[PDB]
C-alpha cells in the first residue's frame, strides 16, 4: 500500500516543532501537534534529531521546559516558543519571530 496523495507542498517541514504532552495535553491545544505532522512537519520529544523549536502551553517556564520535555540543555540556537508561536507557524505557514511569544525568561 503506496502512502503518497496529500502533497502538502510540506511547507512547515522546513522548520521542527515540538509539543509537550505532560505540559499542554489539554484537549484543543494538543491538536498543535497534529496540525504540525499533518503538515509535514514532523515532531518528537528529547529525541527530535532536530528539534529547535519547544511549544508549551505558555505554563511552564522555559528553563523548566527543559527537564519538563525530558532535555538537559537545548542545541545551538535552539529556542522555545510559545502556543501562540505554533498557531502562527501554521496559519502564516512561516517562521514567525520566537522573540514575538519565547520564554527565554522575561
Amino acid at each position: 500500500g503506496s502512502n503518497s496523495g496529500e502533497e502538502a507542498e510540506e511547507w512547515l517541514s522546513s522548520l521542527r516543532a515540538h509539543v509537550v504532552r505532560t505540559g499542554i495535553g489539554r484537549a484543543r491545544a494538543e491538536l498543535f501537534e497534529k496540525q504540525i505532522v499533518q503538515h509535514g512537519g514532523q515532531l518528537c520529544p528529547a529525541q527530535g534529531p532536530g528539534v529547535t523549536h519547544i511549544v508549551v502551553d505558555e505554563g511552564m517556564d522555559y528553563e523548566r521546559a527543559l527537564r519538563l520535555l525530558r532535555l538537559p540543555q537545548l542545541p545551538p540556537g535552539a529556542q522555545l516558543v510559545k502556543s501562540a508561536w505554533l498557531s502562527l507557524c501554521l496559519q502564516e505557514r512561516r517562521l514567525v519571530d520566537v522573540a514575538g511569544f519565547s520564554i527565554f525568561i522575561p
